């Protein structure tokens, strides 16, 4: 089953470090296909890190149109990046013309000792949007698989609910 995952969020939150951790297992390509088993389903993940494409209107429009699920990433040490989440969610909702888009809120760099965003205010925001919240470190790999696999589960849920031989001569 093919799932198209898009990683969005402010410059510097660890969107690239997260994608590279998931794919290559350590801490210039945009889009990558990785094959994985999740809850016993054989999955082909098409993952776009939006770091390069975000600044181009037509690219942004296109990855929001074709994207099936969105990791919305902020850094727990960057309040501005937490405030930016609502802008990303509002763009994705407008481009899809939908209220029901698979999304996971991700608070990255949880390995840092220097937090400026309370877990509670992130938990409250996720609840207000009706979406899962995951704390990750691309550095230590904490929560990384959980964050991507949760988003696959959200796309799976969305498809589960979303759901003639003819004659040419006659
Ligand atoms: N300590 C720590 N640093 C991180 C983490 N993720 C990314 N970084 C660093 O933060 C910076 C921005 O990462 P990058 O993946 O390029 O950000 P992007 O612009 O969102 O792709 C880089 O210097 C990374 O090494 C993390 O989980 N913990
Ligand atoms: C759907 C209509 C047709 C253009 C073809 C109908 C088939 C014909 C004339 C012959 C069929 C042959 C047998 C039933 C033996």
């Amino acid at each position: 089953t093919e799932y198209k995952l898009v990683v969005v969020g402010a410059g510097g939150v660890g969107k690239s470090a997260l994608t590279i951790q998931l794919i290559q297992n350590h801490f210039i390509e945009d889009s990558y296909r990785k094959q994985v088993v999740i809850d016993g389903e054989t999955c082909l993940l098409d993952i776009l890190d939006t770091a390069g494409q975000e600044e181009y209107s037509a690219m942004r429009d296109q990855y929001m149109r074709t994207g099936e699920g969105f990791l919305c990433v902020f850094a727990i040490n960057n309040t501005k990046s937490f405030e930016d989440i609502h802008h990303y969610r509002e763009q994705i909702k407008r481009v899809k013309d939908s209220e029901d888009v698979p999304m996971v809120l991700v608070g990255n760099k949880c390995d840092l000792p220097s937090r400026t965003v309370d877990t509670k205010q992130a938990q409250d925001l996720a609840r207000s949007y009706g979406i899962p919240f995951i704390e990750t470190s691309a550095k230590t790999r904490q929560g990384v698989d959980d964050a991507f696999y949760t988003l696959v589960r959200e796309i799976r849920k969305h498809k589960e609910k979303m759901s003639k031989k003819s004659s040419t001569i006659c």
